[PDB]
């Protein structure tokens, strides 16, 4: 029977950078909540879990994932220079899914300390409804109490311990200066709700209550952002902001249940709510390893209810799983329970085949709440054979903990969607299964397709023949073979045997050596023997079809494209192109936000290289971008040329 309801629940996240007190912050938050992935804790009767957001921006996979994982967010800012760059870059995404914020303003107490300025920012940049719930008093040494806007009292604080706090009320001076903010405050959530709107103009006095109802109701909707004030590392308002999670942050039950479709048919939205009656389903956001326990699989679970020592389905990967006991990491301890409830957050131990982003439901049903491709890669070469066991070691594992990655034996080669994540799984090498090993160039990975079509019959003379017709495919439809046989000169024991000698084939590649793709094959005929002909001569000549098909075929290699979003001031506006038409880019549509223009873009992964560099040089500190994967393009005659000649 669960400590806690739903409607008890707080589901939260720490969206911050590091300079605006990160790390301070939370421990201040584990602590205050006391007695890794995910920390189960508890504020005022309140169950509240605190999910580790991912260390950088540039991955997008996790912070989406972390993004659906929690319910609501708090947003730290330093009181000097306000937001930055990456934290609105996770902003703008945590509305994508809709995730209400309560903002922070951390770091009061030190310089150029400027409260009602960082507000400005997140009108400014972020074009964000947000006003202060509290105000401070003085600045930087001066900083002393806080005025709590919507109750309207203040808090005065003696110590660096955030201990005897003095519960006053309003001195003079600043009993103005608090009049007008709170009436700043109430209408812009009157913005918002209709018949407070009579009420304010009306000149009804507003309760604090009443009052309160309101807000919660603009921030679990997401149309306004309270916001707080205090310094993390000397103790002053992270308890008021505690309670400000309670108050307004989303439980469960507040925000809109997680779309998904079915195992078969993936087109259908799949509900999923928090309900203990329904069947359970839940979602693994992290794998680790305990030099003890095993496996460690964090999960959270949307609908239904779970038992520990029962048997469900990994619905992702399609198998059976049997759970284990469940454990819960705590700010300082370790808990075990057999029943996981909705809207809760536990490991499980000892799950063999799990890994990230696979969706954990009943046995009868079919659900799954989540869904990769290489374009740049590396080398990587460990000394003696000592090190070269131990990587080929962690290969197996960090698959299970990250699938975005490309394992190649032919040196060992791993692709990946960029030179971070290439690096964080490099680092993981390195240092946390200590391997010592060279480390090769960022390498784009070409492809190669055909521009025209054929039909070629290669012939091993042991025996073997085909007849296929090769034609060029719809970009990025992938590969699809066509068995148009019918009379059987090919008898169906060897066909498939084809297929492979085909793929096997083609990964090599035709013409730099770079794997052919975008390419259909179809077998209209052949010839066999019923004792020279092999499974072996019918994929040499599969091969061999291939290769009089790259003659006649137009061969070409293709580089990868990515979509560019620059973000800048207009009066560089001229530049950044100048640079982008440089970089062989091309610029598609473009539309304002806010202040600034947000420039889309088009540009080959082999000339990004370098990019931030020339991003700062140009606008002086004040441009940003972003990028990911498009589209496959054929590379430039006289570029193509080179990379022959190179490779040959």
């Amino acid at each position: 029977a669960r400590e806690f309801s739903l409607e008890k629940t707080r589901n939260i996240g720490i969206i911050a950078h590091i300079d605006a007190g990160k790390t301070t912050t939370t421990e201040r938050i584990l602590y205050y909540t006391g007695r890794s992935a995910a920390t189960t804790a508890a504020w005022e009767g309140h169950r509240v879990n605190i999910i580790d957001t991912p260390g950088h921006v540039d991955l997008t996979v996790e912070v989406e994932r972390s993004l659906r994982v929690l319910d609501g967010a708090v947003t730290v800012l330093d009181a000097q220079s306000g937001v930055e760059p990456q934290t609105e870059t996770v902003w703008r995404q945590a509305t994508t899914y809709g995730v209400p914020r309560i903002v922070f303003v951390n770091k009061m107490d030190k310089l150029g300390a400027n409260f009602e300025y960082s507000v400005s920012t997140l009108h400014d940049r972020l074009q964000a409804n947000a006003a202060p719930i509290q105000l401070p008093i003085g600045a930087e040494d001066e900083f002393e109490a806080i005025i709590d806007l919507v109750e309207m009292k203040c808090f005065k604080y003696t110590n660096d311990l955030g201990t005897e706090i003095e519960e006053i009320e309003i001195p003079e001076d600043h009993l103005d200066r608090a009049e007008e903010a709170r009436a700043s405050l109430i209408e812009a959530v009157a913005e918002t709700s209709d018949e407070l709107m009579e009420k304010y103009l009306g000149d009804e006095e507003i309760s604090v209550s009443e009052l309160k109802e309101a807000i919660r109701q603009a921030t679990t909707n997401v149309e306004f952002y309270p916001v707080l004030c205090g310094t993390a590392f000397k103790n002053k308002g992270v308890q008021l902001m505690l309670d400000a999670v309670i108050d307004y942050l989303p439980s469960p039950l507040d925000v809109k249940p997680i779309i998904g479709h079915r195992a078969s048919n993936p087109e259908e939205e799949v509900i999923a709510k928090a309900d203990d009656s329904a069947e359970f389903a839940a979602l693994a956001f992290k794998v680790m390893t305990d030099p003890y326990v095993g496996k460690l699989t964090f999960f959270r679970v949307y609908s239904g209810t779970m038992t520990s020592g029962s048997y469900v389905k990994n619905s992702t990967k399609g198998k059976r799983e049997r759970v284990g006991r469940l454990l819960q990491m705590h700010a300082n301890s370790r808990q075990e329970i057999d029943t996981v409830y909705s809207g809760d957050i536990a490991a499980a131990v000892g799950l063999k085949d799990t890994g990230t982003g696979d969706t954990l439901c009943g046995e009868k049903n079919d659900i799954i709440l989540e869904s990769p491709e290489p374009v740049i890669h590396l080398s990587v070469e460990p000394k003696s054979k000592a090190d070269q066991d131990k990587m080929t070691q962690a290969l197996v594992k960090l698959q299970e903990e990250d699938p975005t990655f490309h394992a190649h034996t032919d040196q060992v080669i791993i692709g990946g969607m960029g030179e971070l994540h290439l690096d964080i799984l490099v680092d993981r090498m390195k240092k946390e299964f200590n391997v010592e090993c060279n480390v090769g160039a960022p390498m784009v990975s070409y492809r190669e397709t055909f521009k025209s079509s054929a039909q070629v019959q290669g012939k091993f003379s042991q025996y073997g023949d085909v007849h296929i017709e090769f034609t060029p495919n719809e970009t990025g439809a992938g590969f699809e073979f066509e068995n148009a046989i019918v009379g059987g000169v090919v008898p169906r024991e060897y066909i498939p045997s084809v297929e492979a000698g085909l793929k096997d084939a083609m990964e090599n590649g035709v013409l730099a050596g770079y794997p052919l793709i975008d390419v259909k094959a179809k077998l209209y005929d052949g010839s066999y023997h019923d004792v020279d002909s092999s499974e072996m001569a019918f994929k040499i000549a599969a091969s061999l079809a291939l290769k009089e098909a790259a003659k006649k075929c137009d061969p070409v290699i293709l580089e990868p494209m990515m979509k560019v979003t620059i973000e800048m001031p207009e009066e560089y506006m001229g530049d950044i192109m100048g640079d982008v038409t440089s970089r062989r880019g091309r610029v598609d549509g473009m539309e304002p936000r806010g202040n600034a223009q947000v420039v889309n873009a088009y540009v080959p992964l082999s000339e990004m290289f370098g990019y931030a560099t020339s991003l700062r040089s140009n606008t002086q500190g004040r441009g940003t971008y972003t990028m990911y994967f498009d589209h496959y393009a054929e590379v430039p005659k006289s570029i193509a040329e080179d990379i022959i000649k190179k490779n040959k």
